[PDB]
């Protein structure tokens, strides 16, 4: 289906960008600022001075330890991805 | 891209589930059911008797009213992804 495909691909960008941090299932702030552009490079170009890749870490960390976990891994293309869209509306 | 590729999907089902039965931006304890299925119908098949539909229906809901918002839609899949995956690991 669309996220059953997107599951399964999405996935394995969750256990493999986390492989850069010694183990592979989380990732290490750095690692999501590189999913965001190794990945989010084109639909969203801003970023830079740390607008989406630092936002997150605000809501991509919900444990408070710096391990990304499955839960931010979906949650945070979320936001990167209408949260991006959002720049241009600010309540 | 994975996550691009995977985006385009994901943001398609946002709108397009939205615009099932009237609204057409957030998705109703139904429009939400209907994508743990009609799109996660591989490893959470149809749904184990209200298990991932019923406590996503708690967070994907945007505040207690009916309405998914874009944040909680990919932070939905993220958990019926893993939520639902882990699931397997007995003892």
């Amino acid at each position: 289906s669309e996220l059953e495909k997107a599951m399964v691909a999405l996935i394995d960008v969750f256990h493999q960008y986390s492989g850069r941090e010694g183990d592979k299932h989380k990732l290490k702030k750095s690692e999501l600022k590189e999913l965001i552009n190794n990945e989010l490079s084109h639909f969203l170009e801003e970023i830079k001075e740390q607008e989406v890749v630092d936002k997150v870490m605000e809501t991509l960390d919900n444990d408070g330890d710096g391990e990304c976990d499955f839960q931010e891994f979906m949650a945070f293309v979320a936001m990167v991805t209408t949260a991006c869209h959002e720049f241009f509306e600010h309540e």
